[PDB]
């Protein structure tokens, strides 16, 4: 058994600390411990496997020792709904992420910038945020909303983007609740929260099942977005096409899955830009280098050759990426090649990828937010490991890499392009309009509110804006 972790109650455990500060936590008992230990989270003993062995022991476990969708079925099955996602065994997972992936080809993705742009253009256009030559604004809020429009427009389509000036809004701040931190121990008590996450979750799928419906009706393609995709993209191994449900719920967890992690990523790349105005110059000069002093028009094209605003996403991931913490069940009895140590099924386990990615082993002067640290090397997908093909596609099992924000093994990020498109091209049309400065004797970045398993901007962050024009 591995060594736990020191703790001075009994089902609190050292809940607080890693709630706290996980990463703090992960290094001082690492610092006591090794690279492996048990700590005690909300009454479950959690095995934490650290370094590049401990993600590559956890993110590619057997389907046989290790399970996610039995840790995570509770809170999610009540947010995105039945029968998608962790609410089915992984094979079914594994061709809905087929589904999605084919959604997201290269032509998808052409399809989705100048719809973006024109999202974030007409955003700082109409926004009250940005009113003025010169200002402050609140970056969460702010970002949040430009993602869910930017995400909306181009991935879920017309009409949910155009519902999110009425009553989409409403939904999906009362379905957010689902992921509320009391929701960790009670997804599945009726307090008056979920009570609103369940009529959010009816009504929302209510509403992309007449959206479904009205295209058939009219029989009719007409745009890249996932859904005119899942509706051809619906048939599964056996034969069965997708069923309209199953779609609604499948766009309403990919919302989800975009807001959370991106709104708090642009969020972070905004508030490092706000600290570093001479990073801000250079990828304003790399706009007018690579693409000409009249500034025309972001392609998906050009926008591959913005070099330094790939590595201000990297680098901005290397120390904020939103998961901090990917925990699976110990399904069979496990043990570490190396040691005499073996993992009982009592167990969860715990795999950090932030922890390598600010390491000095990996990272000189880690805690340095520096996107020229990129210099060695930069690509937006990058794989010299072996490759596994899990049922959507071939990818790296890539953990001889200490960085991996998008994870590892069969449940890896198939949102990870999309991603970098949507955060490149928010960032690319940001550094066109605007500099960016903190507020008045402010000092660095906010502090990072760790919850719900997801890192974000923590308090409400504000920072000066101007307009280059
Ligand atoms: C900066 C942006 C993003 C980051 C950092 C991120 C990170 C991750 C990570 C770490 C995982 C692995 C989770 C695990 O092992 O349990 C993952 C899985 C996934 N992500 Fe993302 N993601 C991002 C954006 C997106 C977007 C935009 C989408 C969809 C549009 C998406 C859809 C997914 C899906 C479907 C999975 C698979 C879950 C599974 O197989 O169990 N992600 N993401
Ligand atoms: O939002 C989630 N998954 C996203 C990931 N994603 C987004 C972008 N790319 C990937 C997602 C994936 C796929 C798709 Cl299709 C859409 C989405 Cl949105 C998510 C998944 C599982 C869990 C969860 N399971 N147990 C907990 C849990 C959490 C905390 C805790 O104690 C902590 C403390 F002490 F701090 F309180 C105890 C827990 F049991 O959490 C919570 C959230």
């Amino acid at each position: 058994t591995p060594p736990v972790v020191f703790h001075w109650f009994p089902f609190i455990g050292s809940t607080i600390s890693y709630g706290i500060d996980p990463y703090k936590f992960f290094f001082d008992c690492r610092a006591k411990y090794g690279d492996i230990f048990t700590f005690i989270l909300l009454g479950k003993k959690t095995t934490v496997y650290l370094g590049t062995k401990g993600n590559d022991f956890i993110l590619n476990g057997k389907l046989r020792d290790v399970c996610a969708e039995e840790v995570y079925s509770p809170l999610t099955t009540p947010v995105f709904g039945r029968h998608v996602v962790y609410d089915c065994p992984n094979a079914k997972l594994m061709e809905q992420k087929k589904f999605v992936k084919y959604g997201l080809t290269s032509d998808a993705l052409r399809s989705y910038v100048p719809l973006i742009t024109d999202e974030v253009e007409s955003f700082v256009k109409n926004s009250p945020a940005f009113q003025g030559h010169k200002g402050v604004f609140d970056v969460c809020k702010t970002i949040a909303e430009i993602t869910i429009y930017t995400a909306s427009r181009s991935l879920q389509g017309k009409e949910v983007r155009s519902k999110f000036d009425s009553t989409f809004a409403e939904l999906y701040h009362n379905l957010d609740m689902g992921f509320a931190p009391i929701n960790f121990m009670l997804p599945w008590a009726p307090l008056p929260h979920n009570r609103k996450r369940d009529a959010a979750q009816r009504k929302l799928t209510e509403t992309y099942m007449e959206i479904i419906k009205a295209r058939r009706q009219a029989g009719s393609k007409k745009d890249s977005e996932d859904m005119v995709w899942n509706l051809m993209s619906c048939v599964y191994k056996n034969g069965t096409p997708v069923p309209d449900e199953e779609i609604a719920h499948m766009m309403i967890a990919l919302l989800m899955a975009g807001q959370h992690s991106s709104s708090s990523t642009a969020s972070w790349i905004v508030l490092r830009l706000a600290t570093r105005p001479d990073i801000m110059e250079e990828l304003y000069q790399e706009q007018i280098r690579v693409l000409g002093s009249d500034l025309p028009p972001l392609t998906y094209d050009n926008l591959q050759k913005l070099d330094l605003h790939a590595k201000v996403i990297k680098e901005t991931l290397r120390l904020h990426a939103p998961i901090h913490s990917i925990i699976r069940a110990v399904k069979n009895p496990m043990a570490v090649d190396g040691t005499s140590y073996v993992i009982p099924t009592s167990h969860n386990v715990l795999s950090s990828p932030g922890v390598t990615a600010r390491s000095e082993e990996h990272f000189p002067n880690p805690l340095e937010w520096n996107p020229h640290r990129w210099d060695e090397n930069i690509a937006a997908s990058a794989e010299d490991d072996e490759k596994v093909d899990y049922g959507y596609g071939l990818v790296s099992k890539g953990t001889n890499s200490p960085y991996l924000p998008f994870g590892a093994g069969r449940h890896r990020c198939i949102g990870e392009q999309f991603a970098y498109l949507q955060l490149g091209t928010i960032t690319a049309v940001l550094v066109r309009l605007f500099r960016f400065r903190n507020l008045p004797g402010v000092d660095g970045i906010p502090d990072t509110d760790y919850s719900s398993l997801f890192s974000k901007p923590l308090g409400r962050s504000f920072v000066e804006f101007e307009k280059r024009h």
